[PDB]
């Protein structure tokens, strides 16, 4: 499924990602924009041989498991295909995990270069929430 920006924002407000570990919405919807494009079946394979899963790109190597790269420790207990799905509840688990591990949004690559220090307010404007 390819999100509507203001259809994203609802959806993560609902699942409680609004000032989760103190991100505002914004910083959630605007890391989704530049790591998926808002498509929950993006997958991305890396150098290391790991590959990024779903609207928030989760890496194999720690936090899925998709049976080809040796040494995932899995830790949010899930096949990383459970990341491709029109529902974004596995995604939204699995990133509250991510978030809270010690680094906060820094471990999302395109948040820290692209979202990182910007008006992310923007991403949430004209929306009903
Ligand atoms: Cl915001
Ligand atoms: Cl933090």
């Amino acid at each position: 499924k390819v999100f509507g920006r203001c259809e994203l924002a609802a959806a993560m407000k609902r699942h409680g990602l609004d000032n989760y570990r103190g991100y505002s919405l914004g910083n959630w919807v605007c890391a989704a924009k530049f790591e998926s494009n808002f498509n929950t079946q993006a997958t991305n394979r890396n150098t290391d041989g790991s590959t990024d899963y779903g609207i928030l790109q989760i890496n194999s190597r720690w936090w899925c498991n998709d049976g080809r790269t040796p040494g995932s420790r899995n830790l949010c207990n899930i096949p990383c295909s459970a990341l491709l799905s029109s529902d974004i509840t596995a995604s939204v688990n699995c990133a509250k995990k991510i978030v809270s591990d010690g680094n906060g949004m820094n471990a999302w690559v395109a948040w820290r270069n692209r979202c990182k220090g910007t008006d992310v307010q923007a991403w949430i404007r004209g929306c009903r929430l």
